[PDB]
């Protein structure tokens, strides 16, 4: 009765569209008269290792740049760079750009990604921003450029955009104004991500979500204090839980008449004992994707 | 390996409400035809057990209301097609994409755009249970959302929204009115059949667990498909078809594993347990993944 659940895409299906310079094809969001893309576009296989991108980008024309939205190419007529991010200025204002806002996440939050392959939107799915910086996506060749968004009202918030998978499979990139999630680096290395403690207020969410959809077997009669809470969460790698996160989940807790510090005491005791092969949800571990938003959202 | 919906925008495009009274559910805009759950025509005491050929008499075309956002659609004509009623409108629809309706196999995947008042509001992939449910998320209000797949720009719509079960599944029709499943469209407590694992979705679990370099469970053996079939009974596993076979085939031929030795394998695993190891880091056997969706994914 909970699923991990995407915004509706067709408002950004209709801005996506295909970044062609030399042997380098991705993905770019056309919004108004710009496209933004990765500026990795720009790279041959010989620039990847160390990029000088600004003595690489000064050496481009605006001919250099190829931009088709379907079958239509559409004129470059400006480029400018801000962090890893090129826009490309176009004669021609994409007709579908939605109200939209570019926003920088938290970890924590979820966003829906929409990848794409050659400008065609090909999927969608949930992905939740970790503590250190890297998401779980699916993402293969040719996804650079794909773009993470929340949807509020038919107002688009852009968050993400897809540029790097690295060695363990998981994914790094940029908000919209190029700047990185994390410490990564738009060059061909492998790189390593920091250490991923778990998201703790979501799986505390998530564990309201099971009780509103009428599962409680991992419930009990004990409590305990937010800093007793938290040196068990800490070393189980979890973030500790804040007044803040408390508060947020005020209203799964009012909903479910389970106190939040009773819920801390059902995961501790999940975190100390397992769950003995039960399922919660249908998973077999403890979910930290969805966000105490996501739950009511849904719920 | 991630559940990836198909991107929804040219469902989103077809999404109306239909009213009759103080009754809105959602329907689909294809061309001059709105479809929609035929219980919109009820009222409370209709809904234990309605006559809907005798509801439907006392209609006309001016008692719809049809709307796409706040603009009003204007009902020409109507009919009802099992369980579903079809409005023709005086407006084609200029966002009807490319499409078709498919009644599809269980075990098969499909996007759901779930809908409130013809707003959409999420989207999540689905399989069809071998009993014929869906593991949905579904409100109150969400009739007449719709499933689809959508193969080279081709919207394939398979599924309509009717009914939640006492167990929290949910239930529904094709998009020519017809239930999956024993199950019709009044307001009762009905159940489902047993829920079997998708046999044919295991195995390609296991072929795209080949196909990343997790191959423990290989074996030396083959079988019959007779004889898997007896065994996977044993175990509350489908048996497989003929055609399950078949789509199992591109998998089969990338790996160089035959259909029948893959079932060995499972076999196997059913009969002696994975013993503490595990298959694509997981304990637990996904059986929501198709043939097409790990190639999709791979
Ligand atoms: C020895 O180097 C490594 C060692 C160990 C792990 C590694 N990972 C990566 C790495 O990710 N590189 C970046 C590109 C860098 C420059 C940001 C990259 O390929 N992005 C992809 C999406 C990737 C591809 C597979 N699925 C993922 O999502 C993308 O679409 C782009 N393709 C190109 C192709 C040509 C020019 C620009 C771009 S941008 C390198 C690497
Ligand atoms: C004693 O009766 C029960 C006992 C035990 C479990 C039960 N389940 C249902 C049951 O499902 N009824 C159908 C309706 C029937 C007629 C197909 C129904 O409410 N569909 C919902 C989607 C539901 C709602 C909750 N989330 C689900 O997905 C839908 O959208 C529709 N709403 C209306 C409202 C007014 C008129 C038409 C429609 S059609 C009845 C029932």
């Amino acid at each position: 009765g909970f699923r991990k659940m995407a915004f509706p895409s067709g408002k950004v299906e209709g801005c996506m569209v295909q970044v062609t310079c030399g042997t380098t094809t991705l993905n770019g969001l056309w919004l108004d008269d710009v496209v933004y893309c990765p500026r990795h576009v720009i790279c041959t296989s010989e620039d990847m290792l160390n990029p000088n991108y600004e003595d690489l980008l000064i050496r481009k024309s605006n001919h250099n740049f190829l931009v088709q939205a379907g079958n239509v190419q559409l004129r470059v007529i400006g480029h400018s760079m801000q962090n890893c991010v090129l826009k490309l200025k176009v004669d021609t204002a994409n007709p579908k750009t939605p109200k939209y806002k570019f926003v920088r996440i938290q970890p924590g939050q979820t966003f829906s990604v929409l990848a794409c392959y050659n400008g065609s939107p090909s999927g969608v799915y949930q992905c939740a921003m970790r503590h250190n910086f890297t998401i779980k996506g699916s993402f293969l060749n040719g996804s650079c450029g794909s773009v993470g968004f929340n949807i509020d009202y038919d107002c688009v918030s852009f968050c993400y955009m897809h540029h790097m998978e690295l060695p363990t499979g998981v994914h790094a990139g940029t908000d919209l104004e190029g700047n990185f999630y994390g410490p990564f680096v738009d060059r061909q290395t492998a790189q390593a991500a920091g250490t991923d403690t778990t998201i703790t207020v979501n799986v505390l969410a998530w564990l309201y979500a099971a009780v509103i959809n009428g599962d409680r077997w991992f419930l009990n009669r004990f409590t305990t204090t937010l800093n007793d809470f938290n040196l068990v969460a800490m070393k189980y790698n979890y973030e500790p839980l804040t007044q803040d996160h408390v508060d947020i989940l005020g209203p799964l807790s009012a909903q479910t008449g389970i106190a939040v510090l009773d819920m801390c005491a059902s995961l501790k005791e999940l975190l100390q004992n397992g769950m003995n092969g039960r399922t919660i949800l249908g998973s077999a571990l403890l979910e930290d994707e969805f966000t105490p938003f996501d739950v009511v959202r849904q719920c």
